[PDB]
């Protein structure tokens, strides 16, 4: 009955066509609630009676951590039919006093679209990104938090590059989207297939462009560096606040700055914020000083028309519907490289990139605010200030 | 024999409407003190020789190990007093050289009052609080020291707001009563779940109603006020003297003024003062001007029949029996928002709330004096004059 | 002869009013030294055959391990030779290269006055100190070395606060005197009871007034600040050169100015300086300019009447006998608070404090010089000039 019970619990939430799934255990109750169009409904009460006797066994059956019931966890679930027309869930686990509560929010690979022109890049930034992904070598780091649009931007680059003249092979943990003509390896760390082993196999597979799901340790980073310096364009990912903090993250990991300065051609940082609801969007009164204090460049300010959804069902009573990406696309220009040779810190890199005209994710969010697709509060929710 | 005596001690604290029990060893003495209506009284001087065995006994009731008498310990005790009559205790024991000091904190909503009109909210304050907690988004802040009835007031607000349609998440320090259906996280710094990380998980847990235990740094504050503006109901606390001093805490840490002004609907501050004992209360010829100087309106002064209990056993020969809440309930009125955007200080905001009719906590207490419910000295003891 | 000699070593210290006894064996000598008013004098050169015998004898007096003579040992002795408290001694055995040196620390509360008005406070300073110990919350720091009457000042405050209405918790390493009603904790770090654990534990003990033995880091400093800010009266110590540099020290430590301004009510610094002996006291024609150089404002200069002891047996032929306390009391004035909030350093706080009437220990000593109880040179010896 335990095998059936675990199968029932996992299957029912998926089965009932819920827009958000809330699984909440308590001291005396254990409930499932569906958020449908911004509103929660209690949808199921599993029994308290079988919780403790068959505890560890089910936790092993659902491939969950049987020993940990105390800390938050965050992930992604991409479910494809083979390819990219994949329905996916953003999964968040939270430790309540009587067990872990999980919240699942639905999204799609294509509703958040893979056209690099549709990703929100400024013309210089879009130029640098397209120019960067079409180079024969170097490192491109797409940075941002979880749920920030990273997989779409990298895949947008892969689509831009997927041509019959080049051999594309990717190593992902896991593979988010399938591409015919691209040799995609999903990491199977258990059998020894991790990012390092897959990169080395790619390196034994006569590769031209190598994609690694993530730079996890300095050794894998170093192998990626090797692949980049031997003549391959290597693209990978880190979870950081912005592009320069990714620099400081690798420097803090122990990589010499000059390797950072030499191997990386472009670092982008990004985000997903909610787009104002087109049904209830209204212009919103926001003081000019708060927008200036939040990071907007002086020339875009007077033009801003900030919209806010009053909150309807298509925005989950949030006033926002869909997502918008806010980007800071900083190229590793040769002067910046010289600065590394002159020992500049990451903060100096940030100062110089702003000096070079690179708008931050905050300024790009304020740009989205300017076009009236997001609100200033969304800009503040998803990005940090440039001040 | 001694165990039974201990049971009597714990029953008597409840019977005497004590809020705290203190089992106190000294170098050469041992005494038991109850905090009754917020004030401690020496109630027992047990022999020092038996105290540690008694302490050892408490650990069995807490399912704690009697063997360890050398480390600080903290826990809970559930005692089954018959039927639904069960009693939770937050217990902290500390082993000094000459014995263990034990502190007991009663955990029973039965002892608590839950009707918000019965909490001490003035009709203006109750009205403004209800108006604040029933808005679809924004922040409501309840200030006062620990044990000032903040937990009772918030428990009443969440109960007002406790719907299946909302994802309610609370971060608490500590939990004083358990509600099924509310996602309650208790802080545990040793494993990494703090206010900032928990707040970000709440923003990722599809929240509707958010309660944050305490504000530690600027990061968590900015996240919470922006979560309020995003379309979440956010509750939190500060130890301030009034709502404006809480404001100024927020201003000095760096939250942009429009965020505070626009995401905060309302701020309450609240104290507890003892009620004049109904048995021994006698009119106290408190000069009416002293009442006015303390914050009584001029018209109500001569009407005041100020009472003080001369003292009887019902009030522990103190003249006071029970407590009452003094509330200053200041909604984040737009004029208050204009002041936030203009950088106003604590006194100006408090002055405007009073100008707008927000009774301060001192004035609320003197009104309680007018009703003969509390004495002038208790109002004076827990509130400062409005001056 | 060795037992009688040892008794002479312990008793002549009583007749000599010594603070410490040092019994030191050497290769070519053997001596007994008394500490009188902070200065050591040789009082006996007992026979070197008894070098180890006298010091080994004290172990026997201390109920210490005679079999071990190679390792440092520490114990306690209770001797009944008088005073106000028993002649208790803390014994420390050190195996030097020429025998065991034993040091005995004389313990007697009556060696210091516990009345606050007899601790040497000036009336305005005593008033501000009492006002400070009676506010419901905040932090007050008393700086000075141990034995400068700091613990007695604290104990005097505790006696003023030792009511059955307050929960008093102290963390001391160790507890010098015990007070009924005051919950005192001796630190025992071998079992996990350090200063940090005891503060956080007091905070779990429902405290009202909290005493801490020592501030050891920023982390503990933060817990302390928030305890003084969360409705507790917090008293603790550090040894710093003055109040303004203690300010700059904490600012350098990392505490936020607003928490500093909100939690600190008052900072005192205190030393015990030697009092000129009245018998050999003679007026000393100290030039007025030396006093102005020492720090008195020039308009007060001509009025100073400097005194000095010519030396007699009561003063060890030093001209001084006993101690008076030199206090410098900087209340956390609003002017001083505003200095905090603008990141002020030691110098401008010092300038403001002299502008605002904050007396230095040097100004208080010159006042005692004017009063003729201490001399200018002891002041110049143990204090540095202001002006």
């Amino acid at each position: 009955p335990v095998v059936k019970l675990v199968n029932l619990i996992l299957t029912d939430a998926i089965k009932r066509k819920a827009s958000d799934i809330h699984i909440e255990p308590y001291e005396r109750s254990f409930r499932v609630r569906y958020r449908i169009d911004g509103v929660l409904y209690e949808v199921m009460k599993p029994p308290l009676k079988l919780k403790n006797a068959i505890t560890s066994r089910i936790k092993i059956m659902a491939e969950l951590d049987i020993a940990e019931r105390r800390l938050p966890q965050d992930g992604r679930i991409k479910i494809k039919l083979g390819g990219g027309q994949d329905m996916d869930y953003r999964v968040s686990v939270l430790p309540t006093l009587f067990g872990e509560k999980v919240v699942l929010r639905l999204l799609d690979k294509s509703n958040l679209q893979l056209d690099m022109t549709k990703l929100g890049y400024e013309p210089d930034a879009l130029h640098y990104f397209k120019e960067a992904i079409h180079k024969p070598f170097g490192m491109v780091l797409v940075t941002g938090p979880t749920g920030s649009g990273k997989t779409v931007s990298l895949y947008s680059a892969l689509g831009e590059l997927n041509k019959t003249t080049e051999n594309i092979s990717t190593a992902e943990d896991p593979v988010e989207f399938n591409f015919a003509g691209i040799n995609q390896v999903q990491m199977h760390e258990d059998i020894g297939l991790n990012f390092a082993a897959a990169l080395r196999s790619f390196l034994r597979q006569d590769p031209d462009i190598i994609m690694i799901g993530e730079i996890r340790d300095f050794e894998t980073a170093e192998i990626a560096i090797k692949a980049a310096l031997t003549g391959h364009l290597v693209l990978s990912t880190l979870h950081t606040n912005d592009a320069p903090a990714t620099i400081n993250r690798l420097l803090n990991m122990g990589v010499e700055p000059f390797l950072v300065a030499s191997a990386v051609n472009l670092i982008t940082a990004q985000r997903l914020a909610r787009r104002v609801c087109s049904e209830c969007k209204q212009p919103e009164e926001i003081p000019i000083q708060a927008l200036i204090d939040a990071g907007v460049s002086p020339d875009e300010a007077p033009s801003y028309v900030c919209y806010k959804g009053t909150g309807c069902v298509k925005c989950n009573n949030t006033g926002y519907k869909g997502r918008v990406g806010f980007y800071q696309v900083m190229p590793m220009l040769e002067e910046i490289r010289e600065l590394i040779l002159n020992g500049a810190n990451t903060a100096e890199i940030k100062r110089e990139s702003m000096r070079l005209g690179i708008k931050t994710m905050r300024q790009s969010g304020l740009t989205k605010l300017k076009e009236g697709v997001t609100s200033f509060e969304e800009v503040l929710r998803v990005t940090v200030a440039d001040d």
